[PDB]
């Protein structure tokens, strides 16, 4: 169904994962998602956890349906979500800056959004933990009330006390390189262990924390918008320029002198290296960054 409700309007996106277009459902503006070949079992994972999951927080993207159609001589796997005419965190980062509420609310709403993901809730009501594995700015969506969803669950993984085994490839190296995490850079994570999965998205938090921080004014000051790393890797980094600066140089982004003049980027600054520890333990969890940025306001 759905799939023939819907007409495709204009597209908001295109790229190896396929095209994401603004369509219309019954004169209502919903996200379409057309999966690219390369990715179709993202589309079928990511289904499956909405389809099986009672998944819905204001600060996850809302699911609708999934569907099969074939149109163009050939089969097409839709994914189709509520619409956020605001477009992506990264996106939204370079049009403007925030002050210290937008920013708060912000990376409080992510924070949410994680720690709703990452709790396991036993039962019929509940849900089990899920860890993203490709966290970061594209993949985090703007409200126009100032707060965020987590989107594309195609990477997730899901643990309960169901079972021990993980559906997870033998390659731990699945996400955007610039995010990784050192211990799935250097390979050295335990792919056994689901609350290893969890202490990976705590690290790509982190660096969205530093990206959002850079954009909060503080007595007329604020940086420009740059992904992690910029100043050290090249576009599209390999393996290697991400190993030899996160595991051989344990290299971080620096923190601009002039949020020490204010509190709250203080306070962030505080909170986003505690995400950033060489040793995936050391990391806040999900719960206690939220609890703490529930307190910073
Ligand atoms: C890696 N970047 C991407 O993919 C792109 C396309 C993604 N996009 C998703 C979305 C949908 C999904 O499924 C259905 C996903 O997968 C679950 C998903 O994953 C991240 C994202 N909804 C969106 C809603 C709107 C827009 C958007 O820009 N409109 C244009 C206006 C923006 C603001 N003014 C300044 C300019 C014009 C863009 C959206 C972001």
């Amino acid at each position: 169904t759905v799939a023939r409700q819907i007409t495709l309007l204009e597209c908001v996106g295109k790229g190896r994962y396929g095209e994401v277009w603004r369509g219309s459902w019954q004169g209502e503006n919903v996200a379409v998602k057309i999966f690219s070949s390369r990715d179709e079992k993202s589309w079928f994972r990511e289904t499956e956890l909405y389809n099986t999951v009672m998944l819905r927080h204001e600060n996850i993207l809302g699911f609708i349906a999934s569907d099969m159609t074939s149109r163009h001589s050939s089969t097409q796997l839709w994914l189709i979500t509520h619409y956020h005419e605001m477009g992506s965190l990264y996106d939204y980062l370079q049009l403007t800056t925030l002050d210290t509420v937008s920013c708060l609310r912000i990376v409080l709403s992510i924070a949410s959004g994680l720690a709703h993901l990452h709790i396991e809730i036993f039962g019929t009501q509940g849900k089990p933990a899920i860890a993203h594995r490709d966290l970061k700015s594209k993949n985090i969506l703007v409200k126009k009330n100032g707060q965020c969803c987590i989107a594309d669950l195609g990477l997730a993984v899901m643990h309960s006390q169901s079972t021990n085994q993980l559906d997870v490839g033998n390659n731990p190296r699945v996400g955007t390189k610039r995010y990784m995490a050192p211990e799935v850079l250097d390979e050295t994570i335990q792919v056994d262990c689901f609350d290893s999965y969890k202490r990976v998205d705590i690290w790509a938090f982190g660096l969205v924390l530093w990206e959002v921080a850079r954009r909060m004014v503080s007595n007329g000051i604020v940086e420009d918008y740059k992904p992690p790393f910029y100043d050290v890797v090249p576009n599209d980094p390999s393996f290697e320029d991400m190993r030899k600066v996160v595991c051989v140089d344990q290299q971080r982004p620096n923190i601009p002198n002039r949020w020490f003049s204010d509190p709250t980027l203080t306070s962030l600054a505080k909170l986003m290296k505690e995400c950033w520890y060489q040793n995936p333990s050391a990391r806040l969890t999900a719960l206690r960054i939220k609890k703490t940025l529930t307190k910073i306001d």
